[PDB]
């Protein structure tokens, strides 16, 4: 709630809403007679490279399945994430922005993106909503993002990354201090306790 | 182009697109019978505010063409504001971003900024796009919006508010040292280059 407040910017792809998981499900219905990578198994952010190393034109499947009309208003919500957003919105001096990027062909993505938000947030969160490639540029505390590598115009940005776990970042390691979020189970309270005054 | 770039923050509707202009010309042309409001007259911000003023039902009817699909698509650049747009962005240690609030009713309007975008500065300039309702989060050393009022959740922004001249803000009186961009054709690079180091 508003206060300045403590402010969060939470990624969508990969932390509100299951990519990953979206991506498999709908890659197998589709191309049945292809092989995949199981969850458990993927490496690296860009699955389409994974996919690419795989067989010969599997990444140009790959993107088929992004570039399809619901593809991202039908993502699941990751376990805990509508129900740890809708709590973390509603702390004092605590304001959260949800930071996600779209896809570059526009013609589903970002609709998708606000209508996933209306039917999990509800109208009054879509206020909260900022699109931008460029993560950098927006300010703040926190940015808890599964991305390993946030970059951009800035080159100091104000927030913390805090990188959210996902199967592709799972192995990695990171530079002291950053840090980990590693579910929505995880203790997301501290770690936002450890930026207030 | 890229770097830390000076970063500027333009405006779309009112700056880029013209919102008063396209919203009139629809507004004559559903509502034909109805009194309406020359541009010349405009006054605040909030076009249905005067025209619930002017007779009851209008704020409704003028609701319903910003509502419309192909309201945003179909809006025509303010002149000179693509050429110098463009010429900003190839400007050496100079990043330029969109930064662009849409309305509540996202059915139409964040696709159509982004096929606005595409047809009139290309693919590339795609990745430029920041769609928030909240520029305060946003940083920069400028900000070029024809809203007098920019407020949000950061209560100093990075940026100088630079006015971009409308009918609805023309006459105002702005605080020193806030000042205004008249017009595209107006010294935009002089306001850059007093940011510069
Ligand atoms: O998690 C992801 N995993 C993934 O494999 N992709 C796919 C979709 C498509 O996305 C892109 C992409 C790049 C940068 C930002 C957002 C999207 P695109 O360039 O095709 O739009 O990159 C190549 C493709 O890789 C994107 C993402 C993007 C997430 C957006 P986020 O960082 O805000 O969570
Ligand atoms: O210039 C405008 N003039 C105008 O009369 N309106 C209308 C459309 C609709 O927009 C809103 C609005 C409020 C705040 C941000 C963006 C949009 P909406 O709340 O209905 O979405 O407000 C009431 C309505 O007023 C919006 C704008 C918005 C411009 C967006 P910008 O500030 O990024 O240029
Ligand atoms: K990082
Ligand atoms: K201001
Ligand atoms: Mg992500
Ligand atoms: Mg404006």
């Amino acid at each position: 709630s508003n206060a300045r407040a403590l402010r969060v910017l939470v990624d969508m792809d990969g932390v509100l809403a299951d990519f990953e998981g979206g991506f498999l499900r709908k890659f197998r219905a589709r191309f049945p007679d292809q092989p995949f990578i199981a969850l458990e198994d993927r490496r690296g952010f860009w699955v389409s490279e994974q996919y690419g190393r795989l067989r010969p034109g599997l990444s140009e499947k790959a993107i088929s399945i992004w570039e399809s009309k619901n593809f991202f208003f039908e993502l699941e919500p990751l376990p805990g994430a509508v129900e740890a957003v809708k709590e973390m919105a509603s702390l004092q001096n605590t304001d959260v922005f949800i930071c996600t990027s779209p896809i570059k062909m526009f013609k589903y993505c970002p609709y998708e993106k606000y209508a996933w938000v209306e039917k999990y947030f509800g109208p009054d969160f879509l206020e909260q909503i900022v699109l931008t490639r460029d993560k950098t540029v927006v300010s703040a505390d926190l940015l808890i993002d599964d991305r390993p590598d946030i970059t951009g115009a800035e080159p100091t940005p104000s927030w913390e990354h805090v990188l959210f776990t996902a199967c592709h970042n799972q192995h990695l390691q990171l530079q002291p201090p950053r840090r980990r979020l590693h579910s929505w189970a995880d203790d997301w309270k501290a770690i936002l306790d450890s930026k207030r005054p």
